[PDB]
RNA sequence: AUUAAGACAUUCGUGAGUGAUUUAUUUCCAUGAAGUGGCGU
């Protein structure tokens, strides 16, 4: 789908020809990708509004986390420097 | 006046009768409606 790289079209397989699939997500990502990181989302209670409350946190966090590596955060009195910018200052070409 | 004289190889007669330019053949193969955030430090 559109903007798929930010996690908008995630699907998983449940039944293959009426057989329950047991595929560990961690090692499946390990073999296919060079680097894999896991983020612990806040296991807030009232997990009955599964759709909106969880989705809003996850995508706000992704926008938060992605707009840390690329550019920075500039809102209220809270500033995180661009990690990409910090990365290139550290190295030799500066 | 001489084995001679006269005598259309002619009459009638449809190149016609039966016959499907038809049978077989995928306008199909490949292809992300996707990409990116920016400024207010």
């Amino acid at each position: 789908g559109t903007r798929n790289n930010k996690g908008f079209g995630s699907f998983t397989v449940e039944y293959i020809n009426n057989q329950k699939n047991i595929c560990n997500v961690e090692d499946t990502l390990k073999e296919n990708f060079a680097f894999v990181y896991k983020k612990k989302i806040a296991l807030s209670r009232q997990s009955t509004l599964d759709f909106i409350y969880i989705y809003n946190q996850i995508f706000s966090t992704i926008k938060k986390d992605y707009q840390i590596l690329k550019s920075g955060y500039n809102f209220r009195n809270e500033y995180i420097k661009s990690l990409l910018f910090c990365y290139f200052v550290s190295k030799y070409p500066n």
